[PDB]
């Protein structure tokens, strides 16, 4: 018969003048149609957006299905007796290009995300035919772009590439990865060739065929950094060899998007895989209408015999013309032993610069991180969050310095705003480079007031005030500088040799409770001027060996009534109320001049002020005042 | 008549031979002319760059006019009677694509930017036709880009968009955002469709007839981050609703480039209602010669009656040939009452990577910088500053540590050079994340002779020298290590529990002045071996209670001539020039054995060369020497 | 005759039916080469990446040869007589378009890099006739591009082009800076033009001509920044005046890519030189058979008499037919007076984001670092050093704080992972932003376990281990905050003023070998409480002036067997073994109550435990245990 167009609001209302198609593995279709209706004015709002579909009729009454949706169409001018429309059908999934998101996938495989993404927008008409395993991604973002590139791009890397399954009301993505997906539609397992010489042939056939070979790269070389395996030779490269000229020129790429060496191999072999499918196709004009992108057939009747093979068609371009029928297509077609797989077409995201986000954690910690000083965070676009422990993956964190062992470190907190970038531009490789202030988050030190001022503040966890910190600060004020030193708990510090002291002017040191200072060997204190001492309490002075006491000018020794004074010029004055001398062995008083007993030449010797406990005690308080 | 040309050099000189032009909304013009003359040697330099204008005669004898600038010209080879020259005209704005520009533009609009970008380079024939109101920037930079692509993509941000108005000598730019800035041309506010079925037809009419739509977004969602406002919610969107399916499809974008609600709102609308503007596209053909791009016409007599209305022309394409004249025109076109907006075509800049800058500030401060510890700086490549406080807006600075009122803190000062890198590679959006040396700026410790050293150094502000400096030091040099701290004013440390200090071999304590030391309870010292002081002045030891003084061997206490000895076997020695002892009371004096008062028993006990002052005022001054 | 083609396996074998041709300057030529062969299954790969060569005859019995390689062969199917192929002609450079790979390459000329790129993929036709001198370059990238794309953009970047030169055997890459490494070919130094009036002209001659002039900026203006010489004056500017109207618009670039002046003069120069290039083209159809791209051939015989010069042919365009010869070229030219220079066309490569590196150096040192405190770091992209002091170029590295000869320091050290930055994107100026830690290079303290402690931890060099080390930490757990000091030699305080000690509870100190203090005036020391000392050698009190010792319950001074007290009531008891008494001058013994001798009243004094060597020196030892 012909090819009937059946749609929403009528299956008799509009009939096919011309229809023009292309299509492509692991590609979107189009289909563009020129219409005519007895109706001058079918209403566009009412079929666009909604599925329209091709019925064109095979060999043996059966019907192949052109089913595709709506995305434009046009009400054309005319005469009279007919009225002209036009319409572009597109596959469901180009619906995915009206729909943008940010959002971050996590421990999923890229088969998963993908069916997911469907899902989410209600799509159910796909098929996995996927025969190798997928490996499950830790982070996985899509980042300023549609769905449909997300998916796709997603598939270039993955190896992955579909074909569309025309059905009557439905038309399926079938998602595929080898030779076992592809299928040879019913009277079209082998199609013959007959030159166009003949007139008419009465069969489905070809008859034009051309093959063609392009001098392609023979090998791919990835490589990549494992952090967490430093060592790794995680290089990787897939060869694929050709007998001709100029076939062993190699690529290089890094970084290859993995970090176990496998993953690497697969990713190689998928990229050069790609790169050859291109090496070697056939191009075919014929009358065969059950064939399609995605389909396998087999060519019978051709000149040059190993041409007689079995072809997985990547292409395939339409043309259709009815008077109110005849059918034709050139097929681009490769070798079905050969493995398809997709080009990296669709453009992969990349962040510009780099973006700000907050670090986050657990409910009740204050700090969340790892064993590599980790921590995770949320970004601002992410509104699929629930700003936790699950919002990001581990992000690396930058620091001062960083060594085996040793170096700085200052763990980024839960609730600061931190600046993240991104290795060579990847949102799914985020780092942390920076730490800001903000109007919540503010700096130390009132500012601009304190310009001047240079230090690390930090703050107690759990569950810290202002008041509780370990700091450093320097004052740089001109004539105002200072350096301050505060440990909110005890303070250690170690020299392992020699510690010096010099302070240019006054020291003033207090303790709060007992000081304890031993030394190890020697202690040596020089007083250029004046030495005082106060005890509130009881003082014990004890020497193993030799005490001694020298003045240049005298020793006193004051205790309330009893007054003890040695002169440098020899004088001897002691007082008391009552004095007790007593020796074991033998006693001696000797005197150069008289020794005078009761004579009246010896009397009280003045205290001086000196001696009494109230005053002492006053003296003493006095340096403990009060709060 | 015809259309006739006119430029510098004559209007009789150049005869239209044919032209072909395009127009397009908020988009520069372009017109293709090919010419004829009598003079085969027109002198290309002396068209070339100046106006051209084309005049086609309209119905009731007034004129339309084609006026640009010849961009470029050709001399084409002819046959004998005429010689054969070519011209393409483009508007005046397309010679700011011929000057590019690296410049800073801060509190200003967009429109207000536009016009002072066009004053500058000496250009006026424009017009501002704006209803909204334009919100002014803080910060706007012009970066490697033209200054085309530099207003061209203004304008699109701001749902600003353009038209050109022709007159005999001039053409304008009219800058425009709404229906009331477009006008309909004299005679021509409503324009007849006649098909072409019916001969020939007199009135400039329309012929061809094509209305489409295409499926589009439904909403735009943007969003961005304010750090002055952490917490505010910032979310945008921005709905248009079609009554067809799949139109409710969401798009989703950050940053929204905005940081006001109300402006990013507006931002959502201009970029939804530009994506919305293509969903419904008219196109008319005709030999309508009034009506040009930027134009509003009615349609009558067209069979569908709905589309018998109001149109916007959003671009024109033209056709004009002439014998030795017809006119033919292309339009696409959306209903008038729908809001044009232009799609973000023009490419917007990005600043690759990290580069560096001078932080920059007043004449007279050290250090420039906010509440938020801001800083401002100088680019290298900006050519129309001063190096001052006006040189940039207020950028953040990225620091070790960065928390709620707590944490690292070293502000950039004047003069040094920093990283400075671009939030999402957005020249608008600088953000310093590093700090480098030069050759000016040197590093603290001479490299690589101290690569070794580790550690930070300040300096005193305003008005420090290189010897005004706050810094600690750690020399990793093997077994010369060491750790420096120095204040160059007053030092304070402050231990809210228990201190300690370690020191494995000596210490060296040096106060210049006065040390005070004050113990809250007990004081104990213990020294191993051997205890020595030194008072060069006067010594008081006060105690409330109990002084003991206890030694294994000896105790001795001398004074000049008057000498104390206390003995562990028990020996009592007292020497002297005189001695005095007093009691009120009753004095004892008792020896097991004998007492013997000036039988020799008693003499001299030696000093043993202490208690003489000199030598002890020498042994003081020995540990404080000069200068 | 005609033109005859000769390629592996056979010249008689393929008859060239029509070909077209594309060259141009500074690009590799196409050749579409359609053909037919008696032989119906000419092997593709006998031919595929094999040369191909075209003898088109002059006159003189001469010949022209177009040599090349087959990109790509295609059999088209036929009917009995003939059968049907296509080959593409690419020159060799093409090849370079299947091989890419990351590469380092220093202190080279641009032309001494692409020698070695063609020398070590092995190819050898190639000629360097450059006039000008090139500087050579410390650092150059080739980053994720293929050869071709790497060669051609510095070609470029340094204004140097390409043309070919084709023997019968061979085609030759020639080259060139100037107008002298052009040449004429034999017979085609000045050929005629013959208008197409005349009719049919026998000799080779031209027969159309166009001119074309266009506006285009007249000055590039660049600039850059050194920071070896931050006060230098970089911009540069670089002029081309025409005679014409808008010839005198400026463009300005940033960054220039250069680091002297006169470098970069010639960057701008070679820059606006290209965009002046395409300002005045002449366009000539022709059946001149000798004239290709590359080559100078001048113009006689036509009406504008200036246009008969010397024109150098930038681009030709080619079509033969034949029927089993007939021949056109059109051609794209500049005067010969002009220089040409390339377009910037082939993409920069570019680093969207910072990478990962490990620092490199010589194999003995641990630290390796210049005058700028610059580091040598290793990519992981990098497949050809040796991870040495020779990998990388000296690199910048961000610090905290970055002033005048003060600041932070910590340099980079070998074998530790640094984040590379990447100026303006650019591949050739990286820098160093950030320190992260690894598996290898671990984090100071154990994570998450001490999450709550901050700080930094040097190490010792050269040969340290983990206990050498300088530390300064922060305990921030609640109720357990610590501040430790760590100098693993020795330790230096220095205050300029006054420093403060303030210690809330206790503090204990502990010297391992000898203190000294020293106070250059007063020390007043003051205990709450109990003071007590232990000295287990000898201990040595002098003061110059003058000793007091107060207290306000008792005095007492035992040693042994020999017992002082002075009590507050005012008794005062000595006790001893024998006690010697004796004056130079008179003694004083008085009592204001009775005074006894041997009455009885004086017996020996308790010492309460006191006095005993073993048991002072008991507790002095106590204070210090052994290990």
């Amino acid at each position: 018969r012909l090819v009937q167009v059946d749609c929403p609001l009528g299956p008799d209302v509009l009939l096919l003048q011309r229809m023009e198609g292309r299509e492509e593995l692991g590609r979107l279709f189009a289909y563009e149609l020129h219409l005519v209706s007895e109706n001058p004015n079918l209403p566009l709002e009412q079929l666009l957006g909604k599925p329209m579909s091709l019925s064109l009729e095979l060999p043996g009454g059966s019907r192949r299905f052109f089913h595709g949706i709506v995305a434009r169409c046009s009400q054309v001018a005319g005469h009279g007796q007919f009225a002209g429309y036009q319409a572009t059908l597109r596959p469901w999934p180009w619906l995915l290009t009206r729909t943008s998101d940010c959002r971050i996938f996590q421990n999923q495989s890229v088969p998963e995300i993908i069916k997911q993404v469907f899902r989410n927008l209600g799509f159910s008409d796909f098929e996995d035919a996927l025969t190798r395993p997928y490996r499950e991604w830790e982070y996985c973002v899509q980042y300023r772009e549609t769905s449909f590139d997300f998916i796709s791009r997603l598939m270039e890397q993955e190896g992955i590439y579909y074909w569309f399954r025309h059905e009557q009301k439905r038309h399926i993505l079938v998602l595929s990865d080898a030779y076992g997906a592809h299928r040879s539609p019913g009277g079209y397992a082998s199609v013959p060739y007959y030159p166009p010489t003949l007139g008419h042939r009465e069969r489905d056939h070809f008859f034009d065929w051309q093959m063609a070979r392009e001098v392609q790269p023979g090998s791919l070389t990835l490589n990549d950094y494992d952090f967490q395996r430093p060592g790794a030779r995680l290089e990787v490269r897939s060869n694929i060899a050709r007998p001709h000229a100029a076939a062993d020129y190699p690529l290089y790429d890094y970084p290859g998007e993995y970090v176990q060496s496998q993953d690497g191999e697969q990713y190689a072999r998928n990229r050069i895989e790609a790169i050859q499918a291109q090496h070697e196709r056939v191009r075919l004009r014929g009358v065969v209408r059950g064939i399609g992108a995605g389909h396998l057939f087999r060519l019978s009747g051709y000149p040059r015999d190993d041409q007689n093979r079995e072809y997985l068609v990547v292409g395939a371009e339409y043309r259709v013309v009815q008077e109110l029928s005849q059918f034709e297509s050139e097929l681009d077609c490769i070798d079905a032993s050969q493995s398809f797989r997709l080009l990296p077409q669709t453009p992969v995201p990349v962040v510009r610069g780099p973006q700000t986000a907050v670090v986050v954690g657990p409910k009740g910690e204050e700090i969340w991180t790892d064993q590599y000083g980790r921590v995770k965070v949320h970004f601002h676009w992410d509104r699929h969050d629930q700003s936790n422990e699950n919002s990001s993956c581990w992000i690396r964190v930058s620091q001062a310095w960083a060594g085996k062992n040793w170096g700085s470190m200052q763990i980024p907190r839960i609730g600061q705003e931190v600046i993240v970038s991104f290795l060579e531009g990847d949102p799914d490789r985020p780092i942390i480079t920076g730490r800001v202030y903000n109007a919540e988050q503010t700096v130390p030190y009132e500012l601009p007031a304190n310009a001047t001022q240079s230090g690390m503040k930090s703050r107690s966890s759990k569950g810290g005030t202002p008041a509780n910190f370990n700091e450093i600060r320097m004052e740089d004020k001109k004539g105002a500088e200072q350096l301050y030193i505060h440990a909110e708990r005890n303070q250690d510090n170690l020299v392992e040799n020699d510690a010096s002291l010099s302070v240019g002017h006054d020291r003033n040191k207090s303790i709060g409770h007992d000081e304890l200072a031993r030394i190890g060997n020697n202690r040596t204190r020089a007083v250029k001027l004046n030495d005082t001492l106060l005890v509130g309490g009881a003082k014990s002075d004890s020497v193993t060996g030799t005490y001694l006491i020298e003045a240049g000018a005298q020793i006193r020794l004051v205790c309330g009534k009893s007054v003890v004074e040695f002169n440098a010029d020899g004088t001897i004055n002691i007082s008391g109320s009552a004095f007790n001398l007593y020796a074991s062995g033998n006693g001696n008083i000797d005197t150069g001049g008289r020794l005078d007993l009761n004579s009246g030449g010896a009397s009280e010797v003045d205290a001086k002020g000196k001696g009494v406990q109230g005053t002492i005690d006053g003296q003493v308080q006095a340096m403990f005042p009060p709060p």
